């Protein structure tokens, strides 16, 4: 069960995990597997297919709750650039992975993006922002962001009736021909419309299969181990606690049970609607 | 101002124009132009963009109110072709023009999908269904759907800021890389889900000029005008009246307002839908 606190579609918006009626980090307490090494995973959704408000997993409060992101000191939304409507996959990321900042990749040869490691969930149904569901992992892109080390996993809910049919990458691009090409074309230009310069690639936009993925994976999640394992030491800004017994268990960094300072500004709903949520760019 | 009544997201809602509380047709009583031979149409919303349910005016009902289509028995809604999502385009018609059934058209060589012109709105403002829009026609697509005449004009809301660096179709391809050919796409494409063949296009899928849409709309309004100009002739199903006190002029099938005096159903809010208006499919 999640829930949520504050002002809708406002920076005072907040959205945290909960167990039992207890909040949990969405970053640190939720498994990176939901089932064993039978490569089932937990993702996190932060944002709905065909929505365009940037939610995040917030690194820098207390139970790391989802809320809007902001630029400028605005609100983000992402542009619609043709022919796409704003994300055209459920997007999110993976609980308990780190794209490390100190670390350099020797494929894409750039630090990383600060992030849990992101998702792009490409079943039928949408998926509301908070959602925490299994995905089986078909492959990964190799996005260099901003300058930064940013990889795309390829996923699908393991309920989604196609997850049967496609097994790998290369059963994606059978089914869903054009699908791929998309993916990079969205993730290449979507910042052209901020006046920001293309994206690039590592391998020359080659979507790598599963077996890559999973690597990759497992090496943000040591990662994210090193964070948390104890790593007694300030990694400037995020916010690590988490809680329970185990979860982590081993963490210097955790606690238990917070409660009390999950009373921040009971919910309300609000103003909803405001930049380029319609207008179509053309990049 | 729009009305509605029945239970939305269902058979019984029905989408009443009127204005000063007073019904009018949808169909028959909104003036194909909103401003003379000054190069302004008026636009009957039917579908918002980037929605999937197919709203349309009724034909088949008194004051021609816009509901749900149906088909086999429930409600019809569009399939989501890769890349695109639900309608690209704002789409809906224009008030008074007619799709003439009998009427062979020598460039598609075949007959009206006995509907009004179609038209594709494609200004940055998302519009509800129901709405009256002033547009600037910029061109036109010879659709042949399903062996029908379905001319898709090609057109833009004159207070969206793109309205006149735009002036003609070419001028649509400049700053909208993609977007025709991406037109054409999904016209060709959107029943392949269904099971229904491809459809095709006049002039090998040519978009025409403003200057050769405004011929075919005249045309179908000239139609329009035969349909009601008190032509006394049983073409309907098609319910042609009109009103007001001073509305289409002498058409036989004008009345008084009889039309107030349809009350109905009264609104209510219902569940949502389920069914494909999520799911992808993939046609080249
Ligand atoms: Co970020
Ligand atoms: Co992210
Ligand atoms: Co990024
Ligand atoms: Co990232
Ligand atoms: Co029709
Ligand atoms: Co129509
Ligand atoms: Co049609
Ligand atoms: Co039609």
């Amino acid at each position: 069960m999640s829930v949520e606190r504050g002002t809708s579609n406002s920076a005072s918006y907040k959205m945290f995990l909960t167990h039992g009626g207890s909040p949990i980090s969405y970053f640190h307490d939720v498994p990176l597997f939901a089932d064993a090494t039978n490569n089932c995973y937990n993702m996190i959704v932060e944002i709905p297919r065909w929505t365009n408000a940037k939610m995040e997993i917030c690194k820098e409060e207390l139970m790391n709750p989802i809320k809007h992101d902001v630029k400028n000191n605005k609100l983000r939304y992402i542009y619609n650039v043709f022919p796409h409507k704003g994300y055209i996959w459920n997007y999110g990321a993976l609980p308990q992975t780190w794209e490390d900042p100190s670390y350099v990749d020797e494929d894409t040869k750039a630090k990383g993006d600060n992030d849990p490691i992101d998702v792009c969930e490409i079943g039928s149904k949408i998926w509301p922002s908070g959602s925490v569901i299994p995905v089986k992992v078909l492959g990964i892109l190799g996005m260099i962001d901003e300058g930064e080390t940013d990889w795309k996993v390829i996923a699908i809910n393991v309920a989604d009736p196609m997850a049967e049919k496609l097994n790998d990458i290369l059963d994606v691009d059978a089914h869903m021909p054009g699908f791929l090409k998309a993916t990079r074309d969205w993730f290449k230009y979507y910042k052209v419309p901020a006046g920001k310069p293309e994206n690039s690639f590592a391998f020359n936009g080659e979507f790598k299969n599963k077996e890559f993925a999973a690597k990759i994976i497992s090496k943000t999640h040591e990662h994210w181990q090193k964070l948390i394992s104890t790593k007694v030491e300030a990694g400037p800004i995020i916010r690590a606690n988490v809680t329970v017994k185990g979860s982590p268990y081993m963490v210097s960094k955790e606690d238990f049970i917070d409660a009390l300072q999950k009373h921040e500004d009971f919910k309300r709903g609000s103003e909803p609607t405001d930049q380029a949520i319609e207008q179509w760019h053309f990049c």
